[PDB]
């Protein structure tokens, strides 16, 4: 699926990710739009073997189990596959632990190299609040 904007918003907006760890909404959402463009099916590879998955590009080494992916902890004890959904609840889920894991929303460079720094309500604005 593919997503709208204010559509994942009010998504983002249930499952709790409004300043979940300080973030406000703008910043998932804009992180949501550079990391795959909106859309739930993305996967793309990295130079390392291992693969991002789904709106949040999510990656198999740390995160999820995709078998490719020789040392992957499965820190979600999750199947990459499932994050690909068109229901963002094991997303979210899995983005609520990394973001709490450290270094914050700087885990996604989309995040940090194109929304840290921007004016990240142009992301929300025009959405029923
Ligand atoms: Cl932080
Ligand atoms: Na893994």
């Amino acid at each position: 699926k593919v997503f709208g904007r204010c559509e994942l918003a009010a998504a983002m907006k249930r499952h709790g990710l409004d300043n979940y760890r300080g973030y406000s909404l703008g910043n998932w959402v804009c992180a949501a739009k550079f990391e795959s463009n909106f859309n739930t099916q993305a996967t793309n590879r990295n130079t390392d073997g291992s693969t991002d998955y789904g709106i949040l590009q999510i990656n198999s080494r740390w995160w999820c189990n995709d078998g490719r992916t020789p040392g992957s902890r499965n820190l979600c004890n999750i199947p990459c596959s499932a994050l690909l959904s068109s229901d963002i609840t094991a997303s979210v889920n899995c983005a609520k632990k990394i973001v709490s894991d450290g270094n914050g929303m700087n885990a996604w460079v989309a995040w940090r190299n194109r929304c840290k720094g921007t004016d990240v309500q142009a992301w929300i604005r025009g959405c029923r609040l």
